[PDB]
C-alpha cells in the first residue's frame, strides 16, 4: 500500500502493520488537510474533528 | 456499505438497493455540501451541479 | 452591517456599498443552502435558484 | 498594511476598514494554518480552535 | 501588555516590571512550547534550547 | 504494545523490536515533558535531560 503525505515527494510506502490511508481535518474547512499519512487503526472523528481512512493506492 | 451524511453521527448504514455512496456540490463552491448520503443509480453532473460516486465505507 | 456566512468565523462585516444581506438556495436540494453573504442588490429567483435578502445585522 | 496569505502570491494588501492580519490554527497543531489573510475584529478562540492577530506587515 | 501562556485561559496581564512576552522549545520539536508566558530580560539561547522575545500583545 | 504521545492522535502502536514506552524531560522545564512514544532501550538521565521507561499500555 502507497499513500499520500504533506511534504514532497507528497506519497509513500507504508510499513507492514499499517494498512491503511488517512487524512485529517477540521470538519468546518474540508480542502487543508493537517496530517496526511500511514496508520493501523482508524481515530475516532468528532464534532470538529474529522479522520477519513481508506485501503486503496493514494486514496487519502 | 456505510456512507457519510450530513446530520449527527455523521454516517449512517445504506439499506437494501443502494450500493453506492455519493456527494453533490456547486461548481467553485466544493467546500459546501448540499447532499451526502447513499443513492441506487449515480446522477448526471451539468455544468453548476456536480456529483460524485464511490463504492468503499465513507468515501463520500 | 454585519451578516452570516457558511464558512469560519460565520460572520463578515459588508464593504461600504454592499447594505444588504442574502442567502442563495438550489431548488434541487431545498433544505441546505449554498452561500450566505453581503451583496448591494437583490438578484431575480430563476427556474434554478432561489435568492432571500433582508437588511439588519445577522438577518441571513 | 501588507498581511500573508496561504496561495501564492502568499502577500496581500488590506482594504481600508480591514486592519488587522490573522491566522487560524488547530491548537494542537500549530504549524499549519487553515487560513491566512486581512479582518475587522479579532474573533474568538476556542479550546480547539486559534485565532492570531497582529498590526505589523507580515505579523501573520 | 497581555501575552500567551499554557494553562486555560490561555493568556495573562504582565505585571509591572515585565515588558516582554516569550516562548521556549527545543530544537526539531517547535509544536511543542515548554514555557509561554511574560518576561523582565529575555534569555541567551543555545544548541538544544531556543527562545524568541517579542513586545506586542499575544505575539508568543 | 501501545503508548501515548503528545501530538494527534495522542496514542500509538509500536513497531516490532520496540518494547519500551518512555518520556523525556528537561531540567531547565521540570513541569512539561517535551516527548512521549516508543523505544527499544531506555537512555541513561544525565545533567540536562531525565528520562522514563514502563512496559505496559499507555503507561508514560
Ligand atoms: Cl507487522
Ligand atoms: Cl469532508
Ligand atoms: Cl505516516
Ligand atoms: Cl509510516
Ligand atoms: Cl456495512
Ligand atoms: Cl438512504
Ligand atoms: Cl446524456
Ligand atoms: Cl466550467
Ligand atoms: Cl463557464
Ligand atoms: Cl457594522
Ligand atoms: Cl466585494
Ligand atoms: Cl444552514
Ligand atoms: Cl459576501
Ligand atoms: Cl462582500
Ligand atoms: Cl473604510
Ligand atoms: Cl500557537
Ligand atoms: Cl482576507
Ligand atoms: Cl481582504
Ligand atoms: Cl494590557
Ligand atoms: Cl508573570
Ligand atoms: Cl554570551
Ligand atoms: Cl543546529
Ligand atoms: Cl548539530
Ligand atoms: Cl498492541
Ligand atoms: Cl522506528
Ligand atoms: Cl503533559
Ligand atoms: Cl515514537
Ligand atoms: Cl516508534
Amino acid at each position: 500500500l502507497k499513500c499520500n503525505q504533506l511534504i514532497p515527494p507528497f506519497w509513500k510506502t507504508c510499513p507492514k502493520g499499517k494498512n491503511l490511508c488517512y487524512k485529517m481535518t477540521m470538519r468546518a474547512a474540508p480542502m487543508v488537510p493537517v496530517k496526511r499519512g500511514c496508520i493501523d487503526v482508524c481515530p475516532k472523528s468528532s464534532l470538529l474533528i474529522k479522520y477519513m481512512c481508506c485501503n486503496t493506492d493514494k486514496c487519502n
